[PDB]
């Protein structure tokens, strides 16, 4: 782990790093959230902001120091603060931003700034490619409603990594966390659909646990079975 200001960065693969940021949530403690940073040749791609604009600017500072290539785009994985709280920092930096159309719709009411571009998805869950131009190795999949109605997931081609965002918890998690915005009927199926979309991914990265094996997916889905 590299501590960089109040954030933590961890290399996961030759071209992939996890960013971690923290927010004091009165009544919960200081909650970690993870996203990703991917180098694709001469550019960098970001998955999720940090909780705040200031923290997100720090991600960009770390990128400048440790990679020193332009950030071509960011994709954010639903309209909650841990994933979209730093949108303004990305925009101030001139970075093109992408989210599920539904996330952009929900952003204002959730207290978020919308991304500049909207992703749309085929019936089978795969992103419509024209809406995700120049995404390089990022393979974006809508697994169905679960943690939220708008949650999306991202595989990284050329690696063993798939990112479940807040949909997936690790194999030892005691619960699925706050289900206030969740689709309890469909959660289990959505978790399993994520697994089926990225069947060869052996490292599952997620927002609120450290990277784990595919047991994160099976355990998450099994816990979600109980919501029905
Ligand atoms: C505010 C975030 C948005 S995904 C959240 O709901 N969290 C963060 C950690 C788990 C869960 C919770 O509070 O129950
Ligand atoms: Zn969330
Ligand atoms: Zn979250």
């Amino acid at each position: 782990d590299q501590r960089f200001g109040d954030l933590v960065f961890r290399q996961l693969a030759p071209n992939v790093w996890q960013h971690t940021s923290y927010l004091d949530m009165p009544g919960f403690g200081a909650v970690a959230s993870n996203g990703l940073i991917v180098r694709d040749g001469g550019r960098v791609l970001v998955v999720d902001t940090a909780w705040t604009d200031d923290q997100t600017a720090q991600i960009l500072n770390w990128i400048k120091q440790e990679i020193n290539l332009p950030v071509a785009l960011a994709v954010v994985t639903h309209a909650h603060q841990d994933k979209m709280g730093g949108m303004d920092a990305l925009h101030a930096a001139g970075i093109a931003t992408y989210a599920n159309a539904l996330s952009n719709q929900l952003a204002p009411q959730e207290g978020m700034v919308a991304a500049q571009h909207s992703l749309t998805f085929a019936a089978n869950g795969w992103v419509e490619p024209a809406t995700a131009p120049n995404f390089g190795p990022l393979k974006v999949f809508y697994p169905g409603p679960g943690h939220t109605s708008d949650n999306i997931t991202v595989g990284i081609d050329g690696t063993d990594i798939a990112f479940g965002g807040c949909l997936i918890k690790d194999s030892k998690a005691k619960s699925l966390g706050n289900l206030g915005d969740a689709d309890t009927e469909h959660y289990a199926a959505s978790a399993r659909a994520f697994g089926a979309a990225f069947p060869k991914a052996s490292m599952i990265v997620m927002s609120h646990s450290a990277p784990d094996s595919r047991a994160a997916i099976t355990h998450t889905a099994r816990m979600a079975d109980k919501l029905r």
